[PDB]
């Protein structure tokens, strides 16, 4: 009613366009969803007095045309700040040249699909058409990042116009791709079992169109499996930024490696990896200074409509949680896309934060191109043939503006249609290949000869005394101190423990200038109080890490090598994707990944099954991750007993990864020692110990550390060290882990000199000439039984009972089993059950 | 203007007001006011008293991220209006549940030392809270309030809040459990369930009240408790497929700080509360967030301010509440009830509290967290503070505090002295569930033509001016024919069978992604109007009777979220929820089914054996190796297979359309509440040798062992066979088109249907039909150490050595990943079986 009064109306109307503008913005191509007396009044706003008209026209075109901005939920002030100075005010129109080349990035983009079309009709391609301006958007990012003068752009994304980025973006040669349609592939392209075209990864160099920057961009292999990428990508990153000494643990805040992120609407919203993987963007082990991600939503997800897909308004509403800002941007119109696309890098770099890209569009075809969609969808697509599409609606804006003529327009498509058909004739001309089975990748990667793992007693002093090198007037928890000084008097005198032989082996990694990465769930501590990576200043909170004094020489170089241990976030899939993802970005690394309880590794079940296991084979993506389970018959209940050894071994083919289960501390550390340092970039699978870490007989001397190598079949130290005599022995027990010490003591307290324990560390690959020279050393065998705590149908029995007759006759036919029977759970609830049942197994083992 | 920065300094308060909250208990981070302003007019300074009361006291608000408007009007109205203060009989109810809560964990603390037992000390306000909850709903003339929770508290909500005797509580710390509760191979204390009937204390309203099972997963039983309620829902003809949306079945969701934050299935659970197949018309969250995750500070376990920040992706209003204060965590507990039932939407309560002891009984946690620990050992306790309040107030005297104590915890030692004296069992090794249920005898599964006829009719029974697609009209067309001509595909086997079992009255729940139309174009459950986009489902015109009468069956066919965990998870929970309804689950392609392996590992393969819980939850997975790459290829056979024990679920991979349809009918027919898992085909849906006849429907059951039409119906001589090739799938039409081919008279090909249970009796008389054979092979298109051979190539040999002694292997190498990359390298491959197994 006052002036007063109507000052505030303003307010609120200002408030209501910046909070809810981008419910009435046109975002989508398809479109199917005071008084006026005081519009030349003028108003206060924060201070400088503004006419209502003017005021009014900014928050319309900033907000309710072709870009809806979500961002007045972001906590921080001076990000809300940062979208509304550049948003609010008129943003200068992109130069002729500017205009004519985001026409050749749609050009490009569209003809590529038409051509595929005309030449390759029955060959799935997941098309492009009808979101053709993901090409000039990504386009945009990739310079804008090259403007700043960052390094690399990391590029992971799903099926849609992946052939597509392949070729217009990440660069890989058209050659290449139109010999996967024609099924005549090279030894190198042939190499391995492979995988479709539209999962396969490349690699280039970006020069800019209208600058004199150039950047690296890569795109990442990925399964099917939609968004399980997603942590693989960031972890990939992470290690790459780590070598740069770029982001989080370097000297410049630059994190110059960008993950750029693309996804489909329907699994953006339904996978769950999607929101685990945003919860790690400003984690301190796992943050890469903010990801641009970019959604392709094409407003279906095969036959399913969005309402049956999500919950909620918008398929990005799920990065609101990381304070992320959201851009929805109509799909039609490129030159918006690539301002958003423009404007998305340039927060990242302010605030090295996550920014979503929301571009509305559609699918011209149907989910592949052999799919009929009036099926399921009937009014989408009686609308979409009503549709010109980007491409023609563009050329039509830019010959109307006089940027171009029609013949201009014609002759740069038959140039670039001429080019494509001219790569096609030459793979056509390509003599043809005998197409021959899949071979195995095991020979891909060689075991180097007599390699040592061995450090000298000055190693194990230095790590021993590293735990007493406090800082001055640090005070460390009375229970965490008995744990130092033990570990210096083990380093000195011997009966090292399972934990300080862990960290005796990363510890002399990183003196020799290895990157050695450790995390999981509660890793710095450990989840049995036995780790202490990190001690905890019990007066003021200030962190101790033993193991970083080693990345330092004695005269004061620094060795190259660091100690990057972190407390994971409570997950497995993003976790796990992660840990692989950096292995593969960092091959010179030493990374290891620790599940609470092996039992919780089947919540990253995707990633061991198509990236961990796969990999290779698939894409000839190398992984060295290390993966340490705690494994064992304990009483601790189902989910506290197995890391699932069977699925592992199940898994196992063309020596993809090493699966081990180590009975003592000097093995593990030679296991570990091994793998770092053998050049086999092929992931590690460790059943690690619970109980038996703090087993007074599971110790080990200094000889075993100083005068030893990893033994994969391990004997009884009275027929190697003792004075014990093999041709008594009639009945042999194969065995692997802990209960090798329980089988042990039954045996020593019974004096059983007819029964000897035979221990198998490496259970895949199987070391089938070191178990056949170990078992002639008892002649006198009569009976050979496989034992284990696991029930029938886990642990090792269902492989080995099947493998071990078979590739060793002589030595295994009529191998017996004896375990707990075959069980649905990996045990027994009640610890009183399980000690039943285990000493039902040592009985039948000496009965 | 003055009025404008009123106006802008309201919108703080209700944006952003919940920042300055004081809702941390253990506080670790650290001349206009006269003048009248239009809200109605009012003063500056009754503005900002309402706007610090309502938003910066011990309740934090998040609301106007909420789309709707109305929803942020309902919760304005109640939070900016000065609430009742609850009556003093209501306030001593308040302290009797926080001394139940913190006398049952010191009790325990003293009986059990060595013991751990997740304590909820720290939070026992989380037990007046639940009770608000449960309370609420009451109030509302609900009907159940089914609970899912972790390990916090979990032995104190079962005993305080479910009313599990605390005499069973106690014999499972005792160790002296009697043969209902030592059967099966079990599960640890704080991962079981109850039920039970609440009963109000100022009111004369009852609910039932009931916990679910869980493992150790954090949040994996989460879509599970929907599945639950949604089941439950349906059963009592209340919410999305029912008369009346009451919803009267309520979900109470809790979770950690840490868990709820890091796992992705929360995300995905929360993406399901609005769908149509899905919804249960909200759940009441509750974050039992003691800022902490075992040795983890909240800055590694997540990247947003608050634990709670991904349920605000579904416009659900949260509520951050200070657990020292219990009153304003019961008001906020019967305000998100209200909301719940207000607009059926999900409601976030976060609890901010402490762990009083370490993450475990026997944890230290001083070694990681100092500081905290330094803090909490100054703090009274939610209890001993709430009593002195109490005191103050003049509600209650020293004394009559002290009393009720002693009468709680004299209370206890009497139970546990009663528990101590019972005779203490004879330990024994855990037994398999097996023989739990038993296979009933003769179940006829066979359908009258006349109900062949009319799933087929019903099929062309469209409504009036319906315009079908022109290549969705030849299926149902074809349909009919097949229907009294004969020669029956899969797709139409299905439908036959689940729209006799509709007919036959039963409920028939079917989803998954693009499970409508299928994957392959093949179903067509819901056939869509050319024109209109109207729907049209066939099978539902088989829950009425030719008279008009229904059934009392139903078909729920669903498209699904892009999801595998949460959707699996859900169909398992449906299943346990409604154990007399069809629930069937598909994946696009069997190899998407690893996304749900939690659910798979600690609820469909091991539920029975280690709760009790029964699951008829049907898992239907496109299996088959045609050339489109390692995630299009396989379901991991060898996966389930290991997996099974103690006759667990029915492993199948059925060669026609006929024993599919048995396969269905008699799992939901036979009464064994135990999961079903069908390797379904791809190709083998177009194939024109894989038809049925209407007689194989009508006059025959399921064959677990299948032989060649040639020896049962044809001319084919038994005798003349040397060579015998065992397989399983589709790979049998490709041997057999071989063999007719070459004419090979000396080599049979036997089919294995069932894979699990094995039918080793029907195998072993099957194989005694050819004397002559001298050798036998297994033979399978999956990699060596995939398919059946794996657990086939273990377990043959050994269960029927007279048979199976030398059984030879015919399949693919042993290979990292499914299949090949290449269709023309899989081709290559897929002959060079053929030529080996007719070598
Ligand atoms: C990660 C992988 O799986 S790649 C494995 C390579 N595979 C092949 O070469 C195919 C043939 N395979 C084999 O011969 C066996 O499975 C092998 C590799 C275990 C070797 O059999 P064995 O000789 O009986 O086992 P053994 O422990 O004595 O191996 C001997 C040597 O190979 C090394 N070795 C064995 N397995 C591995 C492994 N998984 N990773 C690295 N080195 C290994 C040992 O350290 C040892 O080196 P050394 O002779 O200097 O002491
Ligand atoms: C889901 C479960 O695992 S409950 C399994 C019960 N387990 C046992 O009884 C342990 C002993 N096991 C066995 O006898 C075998 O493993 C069985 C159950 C497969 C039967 O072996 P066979 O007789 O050789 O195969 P067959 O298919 O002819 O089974 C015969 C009968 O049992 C029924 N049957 C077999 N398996 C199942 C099953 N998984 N679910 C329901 N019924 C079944 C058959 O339909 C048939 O019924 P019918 O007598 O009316 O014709
Ligand atoms: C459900 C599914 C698809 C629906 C796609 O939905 P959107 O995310 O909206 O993507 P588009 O619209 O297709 O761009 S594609 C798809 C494919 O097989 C990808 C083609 C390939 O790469 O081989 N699957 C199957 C699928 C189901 N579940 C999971 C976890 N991953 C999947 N890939
Ligand atoms: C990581 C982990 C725990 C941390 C708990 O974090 P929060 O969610 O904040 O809960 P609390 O503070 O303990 O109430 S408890 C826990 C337990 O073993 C539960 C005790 C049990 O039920 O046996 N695990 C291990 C764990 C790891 N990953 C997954 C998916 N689930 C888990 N249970
Ligand atoms: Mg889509
Ligand atoms: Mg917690």
């Amino acid at each position: 009613d006052s002036i007063e009064d109507k000052n505030a109306r303003v307010i609120e109307l200002i408030a209501a366009y910046r909070n809810r503008g981008h419910l009435m913005a046109d975002i989508d191509p398809l479109r199917l969803d005071l008084t006026l007396w005081d519009l030349d009044r003028e108003f206060k706003v924060d201070v400088q007095r503004k006419k209502l008209r003017d005021i009014l026209s900014v928050l319309r075109d900033a907000y309710c045309r072709h870009v809806g901005v979500e961002y007045t939920h972001i906590l921080e002030p001076e990000q809300q700040r940062w979208i509304q100075e550049r948003v609010e005010t008129k943003h200068d129109k992109p130069t002729v040249a500017e205009q004519k080349y985001i026409l050749s990035k749609l050009n490009a983009a569209e003809a590529f699909e038409t051509f595929l079309q005309t030449k390759y009709v029955g060959q799935k391609r997941f098309s492009l058409e009808g979101a053709e301006t993901v090409i000039p958007m990504m386009d945009a990012v990739i310079d804008q990042c090259a403007e700043h003068g960052l390094d690399e752009v990391v590029i992971a994304m799903p099926h849609r116009g992946r052939l597509n980025v392949l070729a217009n973006i990440v660069g890989k040669p058209y050659s290449q791709i139109f010999s996967e349609f024609e099924g005549n592939l090279n030894p190198s392209q042939a190499h391995g079992s492979g995988d479709v075209k539209y999962h396969l990864g490349a690699t280039g160099t970006y020069i800019q169109m209208f600058g004199d920057n150039d950047i690296e961009v890569s795109l990442t292999a990925n399964p099917s499996h939609l968004e399980a990428v997603d942590p693989v990508l960031e972890g990939l990153v992470r290690a790459k930024q780590d070598l740069l000494d770029t982001g989080e643990e370097g000297s410049d805040n630059r994190f110059s490696v960008v993950p750029l992120m693309l996804h489909g609407d329907a699994a953006f919203a339904g996978q769950g990896v999607v929101a685990e993987t945003l919860n790690l963007a400003l984690l301190r082990g796992y943050r890469t200074g903010g990801t641009i991600h970019i959604v392709v939503n094409n407003q279906i997800g095969f036959t399913t409509a969005p309402t049956d897909s999500r919950s909620s308004e918008y398929c990005t509403d799920v990065a609101k949680m990381i304070g992320a800002p959201i851009f929805h941007v109509n799909g039609d119109d490129p030159e918006a896309c690539a301002w958003v696309a423009r404007l998305a890098v340039d927060f990242r770099q302010a605030f090295k934060k996550d920014v979503v890209i929301d571009m509305l569009c559609y699918r011209r075809r149907g989910h592949n191109e052999g799919d009929d969609p009036s099926m399921t969808q009937p009014y989408m697509y009686d609308v979409i043939d009503t549709k010109r599409g980007s491409r023609k609606a563009y050329t039509e804006a830019l010959i109307g503006r006089g940027d171009i003529s029609m013949k201009e327009a014609e002759d740069a498509l038959r140039d670039y249609q001429g080019q494509l058909e001219r790569v096609f004739n030459e793979v056509r001309e390509l003599e043809k290949h005998e197409i021959e089975p899949s071979e195995s990748v095991e020979a891909d990667q060689q075991i180097p000869s007599k390699l040592a793992t061995a450090v000298d007693k000055a190693m194990l002093q230095r790590i021993g005394d590293a735990h007493l090198a406090l800082p001055e007037g640090f005070t460390v928890h009375p229970r965490v101190r008995p744990v130092l000084e033990k570990r210096r008097e083990m380093a000195y005198e011997g009966r090292i423990d399972w934990a300080f032989a862990e960290l005796l082996a990363l510890g002399s990694l990183i003196a020799e200038g290895k990157l050695v990465r450790l995390s999981g769930q509660d890793t710095q501590r450990g989840t049995f109080t036995q780790r202490h990576a990190v001690i905890v200043d019990r007066k003021t909170g200030e962190e101790f890490t033993p193991l970083q004094l080693l990345a330092t020489n004695p005269d004061g170089t620094p060795t190259g090598g660091k100690f990057l241990v972190y407390n994971s976030a409570l997950s497995e899939f993003a976790a796990v994707g992660f840990e692989y993802g950096y292995s593969v970005g960092n091959p010179d690394a030493m990374v290891l990944w620790e599940a609470q309880f092996g039992d919780f590794v089947n919540g990253a079940q995707s990633i061991i099954d198509e990236f961990i296991s796969s990999g290779e084979a698939k894409w000839g993506q190398l992984s060295d991750v290390v993966l340490l389970l705690p494994h064992g018959h304990e009483g601790q209940g189902p989910d506290h007993t197995s890391g699932r050894i069977e699925r592992f071994l199940q898994l196992w083919a063309e020596g993809s990864m090493t699966i081990a289960m180590p009975s003592t501390p000097a093995n593990y550390f030679h296991l570990l020692r091994r793998h770092g340092k053998d050049g086999i970039q092929r992931p590690l699978i460790v059943f690690t110990p619970k109980s038996m870490l703090r087993n007074k007989a599971a110790v080990s001397d200094i000889r075993d550390f100083t005068e030893s190598k990893f033994r994969s079949v391990l004997e009884e130290p009275m027929y190697t060290d003792g004075e014990g005599d093999r041709n008594k022995v009639t009945r042999l027990l194969l065995t692997s882990g802990k209960i090798y010490y329980e089988l042990a003591a039954r045996k020593a307290k019974e004096n059983r000199e007819d029964v000897a324990i035979v221990r198998i560390e490496q259970l895949a690959p199987l070391p089938r000439r070191r178990l056949a020279e170990t078992l002639d050393r008892y002649p006198n065998v009569k009976e050979k039984f496989w034992v284990q705590e696991e029930p029938a149908n886990q642990g090792a029995w269902p492989s080995f009972g099947l493998t071990l007759p078979e590739i060793l006759p002589d030595h295994f036919t009529g191998l017996k089993r004896i375990s707990r029977r075959a069980m649905s759970a990996p045990s027994s609830g009640s610890s009183k059950v399980h000690a039943v049942e285990q000493q039902e197994i040592l009985d039948t083992a000496f009965g």
